């Protein structure tokens, strides 16, 4: 079977505002470096075959610092970059409900549905985060891999894994710098444990709603 | 929004061995009776209105030591009680697959099928554990709830609070003395939590495979 970590990066400067990042490329915020220190540190508990990361910096970052404790190299992985949000990156939650009030209701309510204005649908994240999970059962099969992404392509993966439609896309928690277990096994993917926050302890913040 | 905390019961004296309970009724195990105790560590810093339990024992006590110092009356529920056995109950995994190896995969491979012999059928458990969580969304509205349940229930509940197939049911991590955090919202239930253990530290037990 296949040990699949789902990581989501450590909180950027863009998290606690809740600005659409999409493809640019902020920073970790300072309590984000502490709580990729922290994930790091309870990663390495255990044994871990092959990191691989979105090659934006909040989630790079994070995956370096789980590499480093087992001397590892990073893996860039372009299938598990951020959705690109097109026109609403930078843009506050608040600012694209008063600007596109009707795109952000699709959003929220049909998000399988959605393809942002000179940027990304959710199908095409879909379809290529699930064509790297594929590729990732064949050539990792009795290894551990770590997966550092975004809420965006991890929820896509969590319905790819589990084999159900991309519209159950909100119904997986996804907080900064969490870990979650998924068993790839030969007849299913098991999702053992979902959004696992405790390594965090003070540093722990719940994720904005529509990020 | 109602906040839904899925509990599995601790240990009982039949989960190190892998012998299948159904409605029989065993003690917690001695680590199973600190299990409960540093799980009800673990939700009493936070408020709880009403705890829901399967009226077996291992669930009954579980529920018990949550409740206790939160000066909650432990309600008893027969509609998340355990599958019905039937014919296994008693037996170890590996003397079912034996036994019956037929019955034993399709329990495996296709669990929504499955009728247990002088037992229960999982979609009888899907449908009465389904019309608890509907009468849970209408009455606990803006509540957080404590539901202490079972392995084959509780994976019945995770596919009905998805809204997926019942063919989905081995999909979800299930720990002993472990908690899911549901959030049942407007327009969907999102599983913000699966299978948390973390409160359990060298108390913890990975879940037996079958089971
Ligand atoms: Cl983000």
């Amino acid at each position: 079977m296949v040990k699949l970590i789902l990581v989501r990066h450590a909180e950027s400067e863009w998290n606690p505002v809740g600005r659409y990042q999409g493809l640019l490329d902020p920073d970790l915020s300072e309590r984000g470096k502490k709580q990729a220190k922290l994930l790091a540190q309870e990663l390495s508990r255990e044994h871990l075959d092959v990191i691989y990361s979105s090659p934006l910096k909040r989630t790079y970052l994070t995956a370096l610092e789980i590499a480093e404790a087992k001397n590892l190299e990073v893996i860039k992985e372009d299938r598990i970059i951020e959705i690109d949000h097109g026109m609403w990156s930078g843009m506050l939650v608040e600012e694209v409900m008063e600007k596109y009030p009707e795109d952000f209701r699709r959003w929220v309510e049909e998000p399988h549905k959605v393809e942002f204005q000179g940027g990304e649908s959710l199908a095409s994240v879909y379809n290529r985060v699930k064509g790297f999970l594929e590729e990732v059962r064949k050539r990792h099969w009795n290894q551990t891999v770590v997966v550092v992404s975004h809420t965006v392509p991890m929820r896509a993966m969590y319905c790819a894994l589990l084999g159900v439609d991309l519209s159950k896309f909100w119904s997986f928690g996804c907080d900064n710098a969490s870990y979650s277990v998924i068993h790839m096994e030969e007849r299913r993917n098991v999702i053992l444990k979902l959004n696992i926050t405790c390594h965090l302890g003070e540093f722990y913040v719940e994720a904005h709603k529509a990020i």
